[PDB]
């Protein structure tokens, strides 16, 4: 293949932290950021070319993964093709291509997934998918926190330092997917079930909620699909779904108990798995990749997604994310 | 040492299946179960001896430690002194011997805890510790069943197939141990936390409640002084403890949900560690010996004890029992 995405494939990442993103919020500091970013995104392609690269050669030849191959190499070549950024006028123009780069294919994600079902056959090992799609998941919401974050620090947006909220409030992040969930639960059954907010409901602190409204549009619409598929008898009087708030110093931990019956037994070993569903763009919400997606979000950010299961009543979703200081 | 213990010493433990014992439950039948008892007992005794035997040396040699070796070195001696049981008269005496055996040293736990405490600068591994003390209190829970049941199986007590109930009401018995710990909970604190429970109330099944005695009683009072403690400046308005029972034909779920602040993220890691408190016969309560014994308990017989921490606000506590069935 091409000589370039070779000398830096095994080239390990440099990541910013959280800490001092919020330290830098600008003129000349944008200048340090900038050059930050044109030595970081072609490792990040570079390193998903490798991933292509690495896929055994029978499930790397399917022609949807060859062509998500393609994209990798196309855009790789388009990120190295700028010289070093020099004036704020080039940066202008790089960030016209960051945008097309975050624009083009946000749909890489739902073309794997069609690409690793149609090679699902030559597919011994379900960890295989795991393992490949959790890395692209996790990479590609590096890569857009990465950009996204250095186009947000032209923006002033109050209470925010390109995309970490300063003084984000769960329970009102919670609240705004809440009222999303309702009315499209509403729509399909007619009814949803009350959703109750306790505990350190007044929490405010530095946060990053791009992740969060992947997660928690998709643990909420969990919770009130298993209590209106367990009360389909009663439908207009069904149990509330009850989230906690607790905010410490190491964690910010959101509980959310549901009276939905619980995750069966039988398959608990599996809802952790890609495309596994009873159901009948960027990481896309369906088709059994919510808690897979979910977990690998939580687990990329320092924290978890845990669940307990208590058959013949209900469960509870255990999100934990690590504290930016 | 001697011969008559090392040639059952590495001989596997046979088990008669809870499902076994109620299908028994007499005259002929005591006598099978009889025979059985008595080529039983001897080998769980041979494998705590075994237990001693393969300890450090220094370890092995600690006074405390060599005096409970002892005493199971002549509980041995006088279960194979005993002639095969011919006819009903001598189990009367044999009876005599197994009531002896379970009343003579049940403060073995308590004298090994001693031991090991007085052994702690030539143990360096804590994991050394929860292995012995897993063994030792799952074994004795297992000679204490085996044992109670034969007993048992003489009396025609209602509901009752030796130890085994046929009719178990987990809310009756989470009730009777509310009752005992709110009763002490308030002549410590001049008030208890209420306690409610909710989910499958009306459930009733063939259980043993033998572990649950220990068990239930310890989390509740886990609970409580956890409720008090973080509420010690309003110590007559504190939140309630809730219950939740889940039934299902694989398990029994039962959830204690506090709002007592939750375990530490510093403390989290040692909670599950034999002697590990805060706080300032067979098995033992205190010291910190609950977590560790409950846990040992709940995964002998086919369950877990799992703990979910809200750092700021309270803990759930998972108990699962694994049906008869
Ligand atoms: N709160 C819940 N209660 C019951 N079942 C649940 C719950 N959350 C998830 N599940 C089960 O796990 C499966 C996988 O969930 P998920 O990965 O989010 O995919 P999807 O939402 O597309 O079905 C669901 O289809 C359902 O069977
Ligand atoms: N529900 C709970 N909430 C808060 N802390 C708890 C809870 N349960 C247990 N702990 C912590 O775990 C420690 C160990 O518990 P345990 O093994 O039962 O021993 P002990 O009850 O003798 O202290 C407690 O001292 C306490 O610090
Ligand atoms: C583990 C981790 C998670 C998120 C961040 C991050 C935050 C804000 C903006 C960008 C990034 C980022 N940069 N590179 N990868 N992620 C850095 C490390
Ligand atoms: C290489 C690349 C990574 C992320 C994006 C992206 C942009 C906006 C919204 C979502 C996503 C996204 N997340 N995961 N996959 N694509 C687009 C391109
Ligand atoms: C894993 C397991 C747990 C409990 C029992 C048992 C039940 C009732 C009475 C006795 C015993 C018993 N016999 N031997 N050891 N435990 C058997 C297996
Ligand atoms: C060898 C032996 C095992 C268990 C008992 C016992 C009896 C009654 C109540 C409790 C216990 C007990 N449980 N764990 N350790 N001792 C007594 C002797
Ligand atoms: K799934
Ligand atoms: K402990």
């Amino acid at each position: 293949n091409q000589s370039a995405i070779d000398v830096v494939a095994e080239k390990p990442s440099v990541r910013l932290t959280p800490t001092m993103m919020l330290y830098s919020g600008d003129g000349s500091h944008l200048l340090k950021s900038g050059r930050y970013l044109q030595q970081e995104l072609p490792v990040r392609i570079a390193h998903r070319i490798k991933g292509f690269r690495s896929l055994p050669f029978i499930i790397g030849c399917n022609p949807t993964i060859l062509h998500v191959h393609e994209l990798y190499i196309r855009a790789f070549q388009k990120l190295t093709d700028f010289p070093p950024i020099k004036d704020q006028a080039d940066e202008a123009q790089y960030c016209q291509l960051v945008r097309q780069l975050l624009d083009d294919h946000k749909d890489v994600v739902t073309l794997l997934a069609e690409g690793l079902r149609e090679s699902r056959k030559h597919i011994e090992d379900e960890k295989l998918v795991r393992y490949f799609l959790d890395k692209t998941l996790t990479s590609r919401l590096g890569i857009r926190m990465l950009a996204t974050h250095h186009l947000a620090l032209h923006e002033d947006k109050p209470d925010f330092v390109g995309i970490i909220c300063t003084r984000l409030s769960p329970k009102k992040i919670i609240e705004k997917w809440v009222d999303f969930a309702r009315r499209l639960c509403e729509h399909k059954y007619g009814n949803a079930p009350r959703v109750r907010i306790n505990g350190h409901v007044a929490a405010r602190f530095p946060f990053i909620p791009m992740p969060l409204d992947y997660i928690l549009p998709e643990l909420l619409k969990n919770a009130m699909r298993a209590t209106m598929e367990s009360h389909l008898d009663t439908p207009y009087n069904v149990p509330d779904v009850v989230i906690t708030i607790a905010n410490n110093d190491v964690d910010l931990i959101i509980r959310i108990s549901d009276r939905g019956g619980g995750i069966a037994h039988k398959d608990l070993d599996r809802v952790m798995d890609y495309h596994f569903t009873t159901a009948e763009s960027g990481p896309m919400h369906g088709f059994g990749f919510g808690l897979p997606t979910s977990r690998a979000y939580a687990e990329y950010l320092g924290g978890s997604l845990q669940l307990q299961s208590l058959q013949g009543i209900g469960t509870d979703v255990y999100l934990r994310l690590r504290h930016i200081d």
